[PDB]
């Protein structure tokens, strides 16, 4: 059988403290537990044994009745604790009216499942998992500490404050670890946090298991540099030992939990691997009277604690010769100068144990007051202490704890509590310590980012991918966790609306500077100004000046003998054609509008006919004068009427041209098209079809052929300075110029400027080859 | 307080059967159980009570000693079962040497946690969770059924066989449901399957909880029509009741598990909502000798079963007034005419219970034979039966079960087993039943897809997205479950490398049909055929005919005064230049090849330059001999240069042209560029560049300018048939022929046909306007 601590009293209160370490992986079946514990063992045992004495001494609490205890060792194991609980309830098969629950959540659950069948309230001081908050399954369970829902919140707040996204999760196999990690995973995946992989491991696992776990952790080392540990102290210690073994000294950031807290026994010897790690600790002020009592304990006088001799020998490596527990393993003896003061560290969860004991005592006191207000002691209506009544009294009892605050239980049996954020840092040389760097209280996460990471240099944030949101590059997530993405540029034609997809502008638009919204690229027109249009306007102006000068000379030299052979009316039509051609370019080089491109077409059509048809009829006559004279045998042939015939021949040729232009205008009406050659640029012009520029042009070319043919007939006939010869050069040059612009026209969409220049050149060639004699011959 | 079945014996075997239903959500704390169960209760109790008597009667098994029992009710609850186990082990604090474990996995775990402390082996018949396979925590636990890993595999196989990807998961709160659903999730999400959402719910949850669960399930109804239920019978029944209540009668296909199997008590009354459900059932042949004992049981004679009278009154709604149990609740009495034969259904797992009891008996037999081979009975070395020895003997025992096969335990305490796939179908009008449609045995899923869905119009597949392998249209996953994707068509330019990306080919290439891969664009070279090149070569042939005709006429009249005006050798290299220019056409329009690639270049370089050189060297003399004649003061220097030096002064600068063209040539070898004008088409051309084409052209232009200047010097001069004027006009028109094609060349693609036309035009205009006149009347 196992040894237990005893204390006589009227009412007996059970206890389950992990005096010894958890059984090793190979000694589980034998249910033998390992070395003695100081913080979790002897300290808590002494704390209870002294708190009971304090309660007994106090008259204002539980008067006239003394409180006893039966403290048993759980060895931090479910199997051992269940055995001890069976020993507790053996009498029910002095009764145990209540127990101070074990530290572990899984162990607490196992013990509660047995205790609830006998109506024995259980108060825990460190059991934290959310699973114990279910009063349907755990009616007789209370704790003086909050659930680990708040702890998971605090951890999520920590990971979100430092912009850690691609973290890794490790938790101890059990109930505390499982519940904690589930809650953390939920609240982390909710906001924006992603887990590379979740790993689980027993505390008492071998070296090989921890090595494999750390290899798996390092499999994501370059990216996931922060590990979320909902792990016990032994799990963290095993991780540190693995880090030491395989040569990791600070490329992980361990985010601890309540299990780690500020325990010095999890980092002793392996400090350098755990430096920089952040842990969450339940806030509990150090108890002073407990220290005053504890630091004066000696093995010689302290008999009521059965494990104290073993602990004394284990702490100061020595053998106590005078007592049965010699443990001759240790070499040296224990001199009478060893004190517990040296290297004394009180456990963090010391206030909670005293608070739990006080809560049980106050519950009993309240129930005793409520049952028999008159009698001072154990009234007859209590001797069979009813578990249900005690539970009901405990669920509503309130008192002032050792810390100074008021302790009360909510509907779920929990108690209010706040957390302290501690960062493991190196103070000096070969001197590490836990430093308080923040707190968490009902949602607010106060922190001190100056103490943690002295320099802005903060542990490379656990990010699965660098921010791809810079410019045109777009985010594409693969068939993996939706926190890292491939960063790809989508073509500049497109713009990014969603971070994960981009679309292009329809036909005539472009993305803005920010690549959020098309900008409808500006339309380019012919634009008065620009070198080539200015040259066109200059040429048009000079041409118009020449035309008006020639017209002036003609309307001054009306009926001069020299100008009598040519048809005066027909020459008027010639000048009209030339002037209209010169006006056509002025109309054409401009902003396209309905009004402008209504009459640019009639210009380009009518002018080269209104001149060239009249030239045809003029040359025809001047040939008929000579061609008819070749025979000179007998010709009563006034077939063609001097001018009468010539003018109507004109007014029919020009009118058929006008008819064809009007038809081509009617069937194809002019609109202001916004033709899009490329996605880059947008132009606007009036709709021209192939027909609209090939039919009138073809007809004009036919007139060119007619004039040239007739000019070749007449060639070098003696005339007034041989004007027919001038017509010869006129038509030769006109045909050459017409043939010259074919490539540039049917090559570049430079339709407008080439058309303008062609019309101007054709006009100036006539205005030159003709009238040149008329300007200086008559000048003579 | 709770009743117990008894049977006297030397060795007592415990049992835990769920005789009554699970305590209701209100009465959990009072641990008062529900109504009686037939399949899971009385039938199993009677099975044990009869199989023990069969074993006792058998002389070849457990000889000379009797086997007793102590059957207790667990009410399918962990709290009640723990109390009953405490009652079991109270004697250890006649001992119970071992128990036949409870049906539920969680309940089995709770019972085992207590039993392993007292070395009491536990054999389960329906516990299936994987958690019980861990011998570290459950050393004294064995099962005659396989773990639920195989069950999860079977379910994954079922969902894989029917294209189901986007399913929803439900599991019962507990250990069986949790382990099953975790295993299923792992092996489903691993391979190809998707889960819309995983839901958990307690079996004894209220109507409201089931309503909320079904609302959440319907929230994904259009896409996820298959529900994977790793749920108990009561959970499935609750789901069916919810479906009936909110009028959901065929939307879902429930995929059951061992909990459902082919139980008629989970679908009775609510058949119409469960039709078309597929369930997995552990194969176990019906035990024939059990029926012949069970069907003859009557309440009057069966006194050894404490629950039999209550069950009799519950099954046939009647009050057995005669007996202590009357339960007035049932109005009518029962005549002595009701038999268990009517509506008799033996449960699926009757074979497993009998096999477990036989396993325990055979274990005891083997251990007895090993301990004392000589004595037949309870030898003195066996009075304190050791649990460890019994466990060791049980872990290696093998025997023949009721079915006929051999029952043995592996290292983990499990047993081999095969699964049977059952389908809930409507056979006839007002008739439903389970139909065996498949099996699963060590990864082999033999199904019959004809009995289920007797057509091709099966259940709408639980798929989130239709197969989007439609040509290009890639898949884009939107952060949620891979399963659900949008469809974007990817650009013609590019093709699909994988399902999730589309990349473009090289600078010159096209994706093949159905965008599968990539191909090479055929090179469409400038064919010897085609519309334009045939005209070009016709023109070249006519030009060459002109050259040979002119050369012939020159050879006919060599020393005639009408020809002997200038150096006849100059008007030999003129024709040489013309011929070479015409040959440039033939050496240009062809397949771009190494040889032709320099031939064309040397042609275009030398020929026009060398022709115009000789024209220059003729015209300077013909101008200067009369330029000096204009003044003629003395000018008695007939030589100057003149004489036959003309040929030398032409040839030196022709060699200069050859030198410069060789200079351009040495930089660029006659290779072929694969010019890419657009993404769609690929062309090939010679290695000519801007620098390699603009220098010889520029030099030739300089010669053109020089010759034009000299032609302007001469123009109209009286000589033999007036050569100068015609050649001057020829050069004038040539100057602008050289300029017409410039825009459509330097920046174009058809720069071969343009060259072909330009050289021919320049050749005809230079020949037809230089020699033609001289040879027009060459006859005279
Ligand atoms: C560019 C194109 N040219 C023309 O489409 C065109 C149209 C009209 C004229 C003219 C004229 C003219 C002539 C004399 C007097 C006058 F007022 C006007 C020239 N070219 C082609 C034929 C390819 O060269
Ligand atoms: C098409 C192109 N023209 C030429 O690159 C080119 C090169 C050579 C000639 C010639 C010639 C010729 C002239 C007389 C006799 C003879 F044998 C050959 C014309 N154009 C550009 C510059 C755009 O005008
Ligand atoms: C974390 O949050 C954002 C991430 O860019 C940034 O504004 C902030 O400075 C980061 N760092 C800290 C210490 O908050
Ligand atoms: C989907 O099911 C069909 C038959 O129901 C069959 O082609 C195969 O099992 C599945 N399809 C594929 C592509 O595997
Ligand atoms: N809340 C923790 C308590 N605790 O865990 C440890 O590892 N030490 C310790 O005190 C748990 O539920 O286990
Ligand atoms: N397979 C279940 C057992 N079981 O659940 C039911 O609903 N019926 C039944 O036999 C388990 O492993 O706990």
């Amino acid at each position: 059988r196992r040894v237990v601590a005893h204390m006589p009293g009227d009412i007996i209160i059970g206890a389950l403290f992990s005096v010894h370490h958890q059984p090793t992986v190979d000694k589980v079946h034998e249910r033998k537990c390992g070395a003695v514990r100081e913080q979790y063992g002897i300290q808590r045992v002494e704390a209870m044994l002294h708190t009971l004495e304090r309660i007994n001494s106090d008259p204002t609490l539980l008067p006239n009745i003394t409180l006893g205890c039966e403290i048993r060792d759980s060895c931090w194991h479910s199997a051992v604790a269940l055995e001890q609980s069976i020993e507790f309830i053996r009498d029910s098969l002095k009764p145990i009216v209540g127990v101070i629950g074990p530290g572990s959540s899984s162990v607490a659950i196992q013990v509660q499942n047995l205790l609830q069948l006998f109506n024995i309230p259980q108060i825990a001081y460190s059991a934290t998992s959310m699973d114990l908050s279910d009063k349907t399954l755990f009616k007789y369970f209370m704790r003086v500490v909050p659930s680990d829902a708040q702890q998971a919140r605090a951890m999520v707040d920590i990971v979100k404050r430092y912009n850690w996204t691609y973290v890794s999760a490790v938790h101890t196999e059990g109930n505390y670890g499982e519940s904690g990690m589930e809650a953390f995973k939920d609240m982390s995946a909710k906001e924006g946090i992603c887990i590379a992989h979740s790993y689980k491991i027993y505390s008492n696992a071998g070296e090989q298991s921890f090595d494999k776990l750390l290899k798996k952790l390092t499999s994501h080392l370059p990216k996931a540099r922060v590990v979320a540990c909902f792990c016990e102290g032994m799990t963290v210690r095993g991780l540190l030992m693995a880090m030491r073994r395989l040569g990791l000294a600070g490329e992980f950031l361990l985010l601890g939990s309540d299990g780690w807290a500020d325990r010095y026994d999890v980092t002793d010897g392996y400090q350098r691997e755990a430096v920089g790690g952040i842990t969450i600790k339940l806030q509990s002020p150090d108890v002073k009277w407990f220290d005053d009592y504890y630091l004066k304990l000696r093995p010689e006088t302290n008999l009521r604690n059965p494990w104290f001799q073993e602990f004394w020998q284990h702490r100061f490596q020595c053998r106590l010769e005078g007592f049965p527990q010699e443990n001759s393993k240790y070499n040296k003896t224990c001199n009478s100068s060893l004190t517990l003061k040296t290297h004394h560290v009180q456990d963090s969860k010391m206030g909670f144990v005293i608070n739990a004991i006080y809560s049980m005592a106050y519950g009993l006191h309240n129930m005793q007051m409520s049952l028999c207000p008159g009698y001072a002691g154990l009234c007859d209506a209590m001797k069979p202490i009813d578990g249900r009544k005690l539970l009901e009294s405990l669920m509503k009892t309130a008192f002032t704890g050792v810390s100074g605050d008021t302790i009360l239980f909510d509907e779920n049996g929990d108690s209010p509590g706040r957390y302290e954020i501690m960062n493991f840092k190196e103070m000096g040389k070969d001197y590490f310590d836990y430093i308080n760097v923040g707190s968490w209280d009902n949602g607010e996460l106060k922190m001190d980012d100056d103490e943690v990471w002295s320099k802005k240099s903060n542990i490379i944030r656990s990010v699965c991918s660098e921010p791809c949101e810079k410019g045109q590059i777009k985010v594409i997530r693969k068939g993996e966790v939706s926190c890292c993405w491939t960063c790809t540029p989508c073509k500049e034609n497109e713009y990014v609306f969603d971070e994960y997809t981009c679309k292009a502008c329809q036909l005539g638009s472009w993305p803005t500077d920010d690549l959020t919204g098309c900008d409808l690229i500006p339309v380019q027109y012919l634009r008065w100004g620009d070198p080539e249009p200015i040259a066109a306007v200059v040429f048009a102006c000079l041409g118009l000046l020449a035309t008006l000068f020639v017209t002036v000379v003609f309307i001054i030299y009306r009926d001069t003998p020299v100008v009598k052979s040519s048809s005066r009316e027909l020459c008027y039509i010639i000048l009209a054609g030339i002037c209209l051609g010169y006006l056509c370019t002025f109309c054409l080089i401009a902003k396209p509008k309905q009004i402008y491109c209504y009459l640019q077409r009639i210009g380009i059509g009518l002018s080269p006919a209104m001149s060239y048809s009249a030239l045809v009829t003029k040359t025809n006559r001047i040939a008929r004068i000579l061609a008819g004279s070749k025979k000179k045998i007998c010709t009563k042939k006034p077939r063609f009427m001097s001018a009468c015939a010539q003018l109507v021949i004109a007014f029919i040729l020009i009118c058929i041209q006008l008819g064809i232009i009007v038809a081509l205008f009617i069937m194809e009406p002019p609109d202001i098209m916004h033709d899009y050659p490329s996605i880059r640029e947008v132009y606007l012009i009036c709709n021209t079809t192939n027909l609209g520029v090939v039919a009138p042009l073809g007809y004009n070319g036919l007139l060119i052929l007619a004039c040239t043919f007739y000019a070749f007939k007449t060639r070098n006939v003696p005339a007034n300075f041989n004007e027919a010869k001038y017509i010869a050069f006129a038509m030769y040059t006109t045909c050459i110029i017409w043939l010259a612009f074919v490539p540039i026209y049917f090559g570049s969409n430079y339709k407008a400027i080439t058309m303008c220049f062609s019309v101007s050149l054709s006009a100036t060639v006539l205005l030159g080859c003709m009238f040149v004699p008329k300007v200086y011959i008559i000048l003579a």
